[PDB]
RNA sequence: AUGGUGAACUAUGCCUGAAUAGGGUGAAGCCAGAGGAAACUCUGGUGGAGGCUCGUAGCGGUUCUGACGUGCAAAUCGAUCGUCGAAUUUGGGUAUAGGGGCGAAAGACUAAUCGAACCAUCUAGUAGCUGGUUCCUGCCGAAGUUUCCCUCAGGAUAGCAGAAGCUCGUAUCAGUUUUAUGAGGUAAAGUU
RNA sequence: GCCCUGAAAAUGGAUGGCGCUCAAGCGUGUUACCUAUACUCUACCGUCAGGGUUGAUAUGAUGCCCUGACGAGUAGGCAGGCGUGGAGGUCAGUGACGAAGCCUAGACCGUAAGGUCGGGUCGAACGGCCUCUAGUGCAGAUCUUGGUGGUAGUAGCAAAUAUUCAAAUGAGAACUUUGAAGACUGAAGUGGGGAAAGGUUCCACGUCAACAGCAGUUGGACGUGGGUUAGUCGAUCCUAAGAGAUGGGGAAGCUCCGUUUCAAAGGCCUGAUUUUAUGCAGGCCACCAUCGAAAGGGAAUCCGGUUAAGAUUCCGGAACCUGGAUAUGGAUUCUUCACGGUAACGUAACUGAAUGUGGAGACGUCGGCGCGAGCCCUGGGAGGAGUUAUCUUUUCUUCUUAACAGCUUAUCACCCCGGAAUUGGUUUAUCCGGAGAUGGGGUCUUAUGGCUGGAAGAGGCCAGCACCUUUGCUGGCUCCGGUGCGCUUGUGACGGCCCGUGAAAAUCCACAGGAAGGAAUAGUUUUCAUGCCAGGUCGUACUGAUAACCGCAGCAGGUCUCCAAGGUGAACAGCCUCUAGUUGAUAGAAUAAUGUAGAUAAGGGAAGUCGGCAAAAUAGAUCCGUAACUUCGGGAUAAGGAUUGGCUCUAAGGGUCGGGUACGAUCAACUUAGAACUGGUACGGACAAGGGGAAUCUGACUGUCUAAUUAAAACAUAGCAUUGCGAUGGUCAGAAAGUGAUGUUGACGCAAUGUGAUUUCUGCCCAGUGCUCUGAAUGUCAAAGUGAAGAAAUUCAACCAAGCGCGGGUAAACGGCGGGAGUAACUAUGACUCUCUUAAGGUAGCCAAAUGCCUCGUCAUCUAAUUAGUGACGCGCAUGAAUGGAUUAACGAGAUUCCCACUGUCCCUAUCUACUAUCUAGCGAAACCACAGCCAAGGGAACGGGCUUGGCAGAAUCAGCGGGGAAAGAAGACCCUGUUGAGCUUGACUCUAGUUUGACAUUGUGAAGAGAUCUUUACUUAUUCAAUGAAGCGGAGCUGGAAUUCAUUUUCCACGUUCUAGCAUUCAAGGUCCCAUUCGGGGCUGAUCCGGGUUGAAGACAUUGUCAGGUGGGGAGUUUGGCUGGGGCGGCACAUCUGUUAAACGAUAACGCAGAUGUCCUAAGGGGGGCUCAUGGAGAACAGAAAUCUCCAGUAGAACAAAAGGGUAAAAGCCCCCUUGAUUUUGAUUUUCAGUGUGAAUACAAACCAUGAAAGUGUGGCCUAUCGAUCCUUUAGUCCCUCGGAAUUUGAGGCUAGAGGUGCCAGAAAAGUUACCACAGGGAUAACUGGCUUGUGGCAGUCAAGCGUUCAUAGCGACAUUGCUUUUUGAUUCUUCGAUGUCGGCUCUUCCUAUCAUACCGAAGCAGAAUUCGGUAAGCGUUGGAUUGUUCACCCACUAAUAGGGAACGUGAGCUGGGUUUAGACCGUCGUGAGACAGGUUAGUUUUACCCUACUGAUGAAUGUUACCGCAAUAGUAAUUGAACUUAGUACGAGAGGAACAGUUCAUUCGGAUAAUUGGUUUUUGCGGCUGUCUGAUCA
């Protein structure tokens, strides 16, 4: 047979992002003395429009400790930050939109994002617009934290593991029908080559498994093994249920 | 099967550039007037939106089932037609290479090659199948049948045939009758 | 007996032909005669057999002779010879006095292969014989290479409008050169330049062999030369998307990863030196190769002139940049590092290190608005040219101003003053203001414009003088203005759009800071001026295409880009012109057919066709007017109507401008509306330019795709929904990895799918298959470990993970949605109860729908007529719900139906225009070819050009033509075979990458708790992960203080920064103390101390390696029987048995017929004994049609395991009694047969046994069937053989005889599929024509049982029998698969008769009229349509009639392409799936004639020359049918009704002409009219 679409994907070649007009890499700054001991100030000097990325970035601008000299950073802007606002960065900073604060710091019942999963990754979880998590309890010793991921799994993190008050900016950009194949035309070419998608059903015996006989149709079922192997697993894969909810 | 060569065509993404008369329709937004308690609705303007529309260059390739069909042309020529501001058109740079690539998907495209490219070797690949097989004359001269075979377009085996002769030569034979003596159960007859 | 009738088939026509009649016919008899390769006799050749002959003194003993007989021959075999290239010998061979070779209707020998000689050409080598050896003999192989024919002086050299006269050159001119004309490209060019590419094509001179598909004096050719000049233009430099070393890390390795990565990765700024230069000095800065753009970023150049060919490069002049050196003037300095202005900021200058920050480089698109530049238009003036018959203050042309430099200028931005309601300012576009608007006054950038310098001395345009030359010289003028919705490009300020916000870097500058360095008897500054020196390397020519590039080429194709004039007009459309450029494409004469491209048609108006295909009609603008429906956006240019030229006028729309603190004037526009007049009613006058409407199927839309047969209803899409995934991860890659893509990512994300906008809904089903599980059990489970037995190998027994097993969920997972029953007031409908299926019974909806076989469904409507369309109906072969179901406005080069308008599609053709064809000069192929080219019939491979019999036939040809040459194109794509393949699918057979588990190793330290090992959990240092220019870890401290003190602190928290877009750097200021004060340096602290674990997470688990189980079409390799009236299914004729087919020994076939076999039996075997069966008759309680008992008769009518046939009576049966011969060793024989195997049997022998008194009998079944190799495993036997250095015990291996099985039965281990297909072949074999048969089909006789008022034959025929038919359907499989082009229609010719009409006849139960049946008869006719691909059919209307057929089911180098029948796609059923179809649907490349014949037309040599007038052999032959008036309301007739011969006037179909008239046509461009444009207008 052929090498199928999905399998196509992972050497890389046309698949790779499109990463030209991206302002960066958006982190939180690297944890240190200042920040764990103590709170360092930074300006947010413009919050800009980043490309393939759904939510905006803002631009903070530290001051080197141990150098003189000036340090800006890319963080995922909450809603609500404004340049010319103080950014307080540190164990000892205050509960505010905006201030990036240990997760031990804060009382159950808070609203942060772009939280890390261990300390000193500079973010991982709800870096997606409008996203947030909900500090849901503490586990002052052997010290952990419980809150809840935006998909409403339930995981628990260091007490140490930074966070940054507050929902990401670009809530409610999914409400907006796209209304044409134009429209997600522009979307994909700043973030990768996925699209359009052929139905697989629509495709040979060679292109896909779901491919031939007179009539489309899979013929099989939908939903696979995950116990499957490389280029069987297309459909609905190790599906606990399937059909529309009720 | 192995080891090598190709994105100058074409496929799709990226980088950086360039290219596109004139018309029709007239969305938000905005201005004056008219009505009325109101929410608002009605008239005249203003503006100039859209994978809107007619249509040139451009890109295509619907119909004639036209011309041509040892052509101008291994895909072209004429009329007609689709679209023509965006999922557009295109130059160069660039990345992806053969059981791989790429595909808005036709098994399409990958240098006139694509249901597995191209080039050399393994390779004088294998063929129970088609075609061919080169001078004379003399003597002899068949077979399409038995048995067995994944045997039925083929082989082994026996038969028919040629050649080499060998021991011998009055002689045992014979696709024949006669006498003698068995077996038969078809034709007629109606058990013989 | 003969003859006739019965007796009819298609090109013309065959006793073989002519022809034959007291035969040349038929039946028979006697004779004569003809002639085969056979017969007889003879000669000769060879073959075989039988014999004769060895004596010198010859030449053969493979010899000579004698005698006889015999002679076909493919595949095949053998014997004997001929020929070729080399080797050994010999002829002391031949030969320049001519070897070899070649040509030779010259000669000789040989049966032949071949040999010998003569003559001619020719020039250096070569033969005969006894032998050796081999790359040794050609007619084919769609054979290889090479050469050449016929075709043929033929096909053609026809797009892109087009040329002509003269002169010059020359040997030669349609083509070269100049002039003169005529045209064209029309500035989106046929111009003026470049990019890629070429490479010298550029230019000059010479030359014309070849090339330029004609010519050539010309050339992009040929020979010889010459030509490309840079500090500024490019490269070079920078980076993009990417490529790629180093360090490391994999890899047997070629090499791979990665690009700042686990790295000790480097050279700077000057202070310290005045032994000398750079030691030592503090501080720094961590970006840490390189490559990557002639279109992106970027230091700087312009004008004029110049060459045969180069220029932003050379010349002359005028600038500028960069790198480097220093000198002069100015400026500054005593307030050491400038002043002014309130401020915006100003200026000739006017210090500045490390370090840091900011700007530039630096960016999308569209829309209008403003301002510029070039172009366009245009008035006054100064010149030159063209027109002037007349008019025209006229028409055309020159009046130009570079880089650079200095000075002034403007939107936006900003400052000051003042402080706004009575809110004002304000843009095309409504934004602005107490966060300070309008207003008054200023700053600023300088794209841009303005004046001055460049710079008039240049350039241009005029005139005037000299003159082989060289040529100059000489004057003049080179000026002042207007306008815009104009066009092109630049720019600025605003606006729109995005789930899209639209590069990087080198490079340069500014600012912050304050390191340092320097005024006073004098010290700086190269960012102010001026001056000085150097500016390298490679590119530079020319085309950029209807001949310089690529397409084999001098190819109508392909190929990125800039500039862009006037008119018409909306216009960068079309048409026409100015500047520049060509005039190249073989030509000349004629005007046949058929063509190709372009026009027109009387009347009708799709009647044509699969179908309105194709053409026509419409068209621009202005005013009037617009429907259903709709998602309210549209539909809409809906549909439809009215005007439009010319001239002359009227009206409305703008500007600049002066008013002491209402009006006047002038300038300049293309816009609209109105009114009179005007004419052959013409006016978007050419050009350019929608046809529209009522519905249906289908996809929402824009968009995309099979380049070169499919543009679609297919793919895509938005929208909808589901699924995995929280990084120690989801999905994927890699051979490996210190490895990689999503990911510069984080659930509003990534990955995997299915549906397909909106509206409206998405029913029931979890049994199957699949997926999943917070679920549970004690089933199965490998390796390791474990326990036991043994001397050990080893055997076994338990235990065990994951996986399956179990149970749960799951359908917007794959998918399914039946059967059997009941039950509502005539029949009947059937809401419901009941239950059988390992689940549920098709819900809403929709339908003969693209899904409905039957089927041309039934009903209505459309139409004169409808297999079409639409609306309804629905037990729906086989509709139906994200396999998505219904409905839908807008859209569509999609499929279909109807209507209006229009038409040559048609009736029904005709005419016209250019280019061909045709003829001529030059040039000049190819396809194809066995040999060829006249027919009829026959036979024959069943359709001959040749053969046999006939007809016939006269040189040589020209243009047409499409009948034939089963014409050419291609070792049939269809079907089938081969032990040939490939693509794809699966639960096929055999494995595999990956993944999920267990064990051992990495792997150390030790605690808890359960089980007779496991679950927790600690340790850190291995191992693993993560971060950072390895900065603030761990421990103790001091200060407060939450704290609340039960002795005193028991303990944790603390411990410099939160109104604000300011600022944070130099060993740190301060504080203190040292050193030898000397300017400054070294300490401590400021800033607590100790350990140098860089900081977090994880941790003996992950990971890693090696084994092990499981999972694994994601992938690989392979297979997917045989015979067969094609193949498939079935069957077993595949191993066997009986009867028959079988024709009296045996043998004998078919998918012939009737059946049977894969078992059964310790007796049904073996021996022995006694007895008699089936059945009938006659008797006996219950007792019956039969029980049981008894006697007779009883040849087997019973039984004998089973199929059938044989066999059997004191038995072979029935019943008893005893027994294991159904045993052991092995050889011979028969049967099927090779006299092999297996199976079954026969007869003995050697033992040992059963039975019987005994003879005897028995080695399974009374006889004919009931069965199996090698290899492997196993058992018995002897207790034998071997384990090979010698022994013992296990183990293993042998010999002999059994079993376990191959049914495809002489014995592989094996699923589909192809409609994407492939190969080698097959007419050994299908679909397709033909051939034969005729079952049928369809047609014609014979007897007449019988219908008909009686009446068998007016008119029939049943029962049946006898025939014919090749337009039925079949059967066979003879020709064709190295191809006969397949349906139907269109077109056109011809033949048959089986007569539909017409002609003439016979008949009736015929009065007439009418009709009917037959007779001769094929002369002549036979139609227009609706529905359908339709043949067929059936309807409508006409007709005299609307008969049946043949010709390769006539006819595709004649058409068409509707149908079947590839590849694309949709549906229904079916299959797990790829895929399949008694199917429906849509889209789909139709090649060649010039050859030979034939046909149709056209010439023609020889008939002594030549002319005119004829004859007529043979051939062809044509007219047709109807109606009206009359006869006549007559005849016949009660009447109703109602004819005919003759005569006459017109008509239908056909045919031949012809053109007076009518019509069509029009390049008479004949005349007139009209448009745009050009010639200056009138005119032409």
């Amino acid at each position: 047979g052929r090498v199928i679409r999905n399998q196509r994907k992972g050497a890389g070649s046309i698949f790779t992002s499109h990463t030209r007009l991206r302002q960066g890499a958006a982190k939180l700054r690297t944890l240190d003395y200042a920040e764990r001991h103590g709170y360092i100030r930074g300006i947010v000097k413009q919050i800009v429009h980043d490309s393939g990325r759904g939510a905006p970035l803002a631009k903070v601008v530290f001051r080197d400790p141990y150098k003189y000299r000036l340090r800006e950073e890319i963080f995922i802007a909450n809603e609500g930050v404004h340049t010319g606002q103080f950014i307080y960065a540190g164990k000892k900073a205050s509960l505010n939109v905006g201030n990036v604060l240990p997760l031990g710091s804060v009382p159950e019942g808070t609203i942060v994002s772009n939280v890390e999963e261990k300390p000193g990754d500079r973010g991982a979880l709800a870096r997606a617009s409008g996203n947030y998590v909900i500090i849901i309890g503490h586990n002052p010793d052997e010290n952990k934290t419980r809150v809840r991921l935006p998909s409403g799994a339930k995981k628990v993190i260091s007490s140490d593991a930074r966070g940054v008050i507050g929902v990401i900016a670009g809530g409610g950009r999914v409400d907006k029908p796209l209304l044409k194949a134009g429209r997600a035309f522009h979307k994909y070419r700043l973030k990768r080559n996925s699209w359009p998608k052929t139905r697989g059903v629509a495709m040979n015996p060679v292109d896909h498994p779901h491919g031939g006989g007179n009539h489309q149709h899979i013929g099989k079922a939908s939903t696979i093994s995950r116990g499957a192997v490389s280029g069987q697993k297309a459909g609905l894969i190790a599906a606990r249920r399937t059909g529309l909810l009720r």
